[PDB]
């Protein structure tokens, strides 16, 4: 049996290799890639900046693509803003 | 609705507001609330370190506690071993 955090980070996983899987190498999502994945699993905040410019931002290594570790990147601002939000509307402020 | 990404960053919001709102600041989680969040979500690979080793890597500001944002260090480093170790056995 696996523990909430674990289940959160293999479905994570799982969305990563969704979209690594399409085509070519198995652990890179290209930029067309990333604009499906932006598309469906991404609210609009984040869909707002593109996936031109998100793809630029998260490519680190520079090689063409997006790994597991680069798409943590966005999966954090994610958490972040999420948690920002729910804060926000407990309380008042 | 919620997409499928969006819920595992709500359920690991959850998790760390599980142990924050024990005692003291409901922002903050202390040594004993951490220890308890290493025995009860992370796996032995993870646990191995050590709660006080943990504690000492997470809390860098030195504050007594774990905020969430040094919390997310934790969840980093396990996703990323998790995946590691996903392509293994
Ligand atoms: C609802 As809260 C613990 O993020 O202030
Ligand atoms: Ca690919
Ligand atoms: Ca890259
Ligand atoms: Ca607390
Ligand atoms: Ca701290
Ligand atoms: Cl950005
Ligand atoms: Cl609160
Ligand atoms: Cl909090
Ligand atoms: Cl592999
Ligand atoms: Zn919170
Ligand atoms: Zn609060
Ligand atoms: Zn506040
Ligand atoms: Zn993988």
């Amino acid at each position: 049996a696996l523990t909430e955090l674990e289940k959160a980070l293999n479905s994570i996983i799982d969305v990563y290799h969704k979209y690594s899987l399409i085509k070519g190498n198995f652990h890179a999502v290209y930029r067309d890639d990333l604009k499906k994945l932006l598309e469906t699993e991404c609210p609009q905040y984040i869909r707002k900046k593109g996936a031109d410019v998100w793809f630029k931002e998260l490519d680190i290594n520079t090689d063409g693509a997006v790994n597991f570790q680069e798409f943590l990147i966005l999966v954090i601002k994610m958490g972040v803003a999420a948690h920002k939000k729910s804060h926000e509307e407990s309380h008042k402020e």
